[PDB]
């Protein structure tokens, strides 16, 4: 059924593959419209909960204290909330002064190496500052990643899909937005693949209960086969992330062009079935295109867009997280008040796929070169004060697949 249209790599004729995919899946579903209507009603109950919370001024994003994570005192109710909303805010993951200190440390590292001489939001092509790497291999980050990964069912049918207690080092850039920044923001979308979610054999397995109409049996927290997903290479993320996330390096004020998410992890089911309805052109996938993130819009997903929810006010040191299937955006802002500085650090549990990238990460770290999933700029190759292999602690070594 799936073999008639699936492909482990980018199909030579994606439109033809899409057409066959639609024919095959519509046949399997039988009455996709009825299934979609029921799914819409179920998702609507969640949207209602979200609107009720907003009306009460109550928090929508689950909020947990790092203190509880560290002490191992997060309640079952709290864990349940994260599984229901697909996201979380970890308060005081790092002391506020530590987070602010890291931001200043990176700036001093840039000055020391005359960045301005060798090089309105802006992403820095820097990956190996001591602040960035120490944060990544910190006990605090390790504890949070373990906690988050364990919300997933990673063991099923006598097989462990990933090690929740060790996450690979996924070097990313730091973003800094000073007061006065004006940005159009980013439209709602999801990562971890677009067209792949329909054509990759691995995703057909992951979403088997979505595409066969047995939605009641689809669990967004089931890990099976997600570790086998390989994003297409078009003209790009090489790791499996359970959660995307970032740590605040500055306080983040309400309404100042902030991250928003649709706190309904199962919303992806609606996204996957939408292109199968009767008002979609044969060759189209509601905006999806090779080489671009999967877009979510009012045009195609009105029910989902209504649920977009901003992160609450944050203090530097807090971290925010969202399930890999969660729809997210960044609201526009004009003459931003306060700062908007963040450090991207996800949760990517060790597995065959992530170990392969870990080896590449280790090599880049040794040279100070830009990581594989990023542009080849290699600014830090001759920089001083850089974090090196000699600075790795035991957690960092495991996170790099080292002995």
């Amino acid at each position: 059924m799936a073999s008639t249209f699936t492909s482990d790599t980018l199909p030579a004729d994606h439109k033809a593959a899409i057409r066959q995919m639609k024919h095959a899946l519509r046949a399997q579903l039988g009455d996709v419209q009825q299934i979609f209507n029921q799914l819409s009603d179920d998702i609507a109950t969640r949207v209602a909960e979200i609107n009720a919370l907003k009306a009460q001024g109550d928090a929508v994003w689950p909020v947990l204290s790092y203190a509880d994570i560290k002490a191992g005192h997060v309640t079952a109710e709290q864990r349940e909330q994260i599984k229901r909303r697909g996201c979380a805010v970890i308060k005081g993951h790092f002391p506020r002064e530590q987070a602010l200190g890291w931001d200043q440390s990176m700036l001093d590292y840039l000055d020391r190496n005359r960045f301005d001489e060798v090089y309105r939001p802006e992403i820095y092509p820097i990956y190996w500052s001591q602040a960035q790497m120490q944060a990544r291999q910190s006990e605090e980050m390790a504890n949070a990643q373990s906690f988050l990964n364990r919300l997933w069912t990673f063991e099923s049918d006598g097989k462990q899909w990933f090690n929740p207690d060790v996450s690979v080092i996924y070097p990313d850039r730091i973003r800094r937005r000073p007061p006065g920044t004006t940005s159009k923001g980013l439209g709602a979308h999801t990562d971890s693949g677009a067209l792949e979610r329909w054509l990759l054999p691995a995703y057909q397995r992951v979403f088997a209960n979505v595409f066969n109409g047995n939605l009641a049996q689809y669990d967004p927290w089931h890990a099976a086969h997600r570790t086998e997903v390989e994003e297409y290479t078009v003209d790009k993320c090489s790791v499996f992330r359970t959660f995307q996330g970032w740590t605040a390096l500055s306080d983040m004020l309400p309404g100042q062009g902030l991250l928003h998410v649709v706190p309904i992890p199962e919303a992806m089911a609606y996204v996957l079935l939408r292109p199968l309805l009767d008002d979609v052109p044969e060759d189209e996938l509601c905006g999806v295109a090779p080489g671009r993130v999967l877009p979510v819009s009012e045009q195609w997903h009105p029910l989902l867009i209504e649920a977009l929810t901003s992160i609450p006010k944050l203090e530097a040191g807090d971290s925010v997280w969202w399930h890999c299937d969660v729809i997210h955006s960044v609201a526009p802002v004009e003459n931003q008040q306060g700062w908007g500085n963040v450090m991207y650090i996800p949760a990517a549990p060790m597995c065959e796929k992530n170990l392969a990238y870990a080896h590449k990460v280790k090599a880049a770290l040794e040279k100070g070169a830009s990581p594989g999933d990023f542009p080849r700029e290699d600014y830090e190759t001759n920089w001083e004060g850089r974090f090196t292999l000699a600075d790795l602690n035991i957690h960092g070594k495991r996170a790099l697949g080292m002995d």
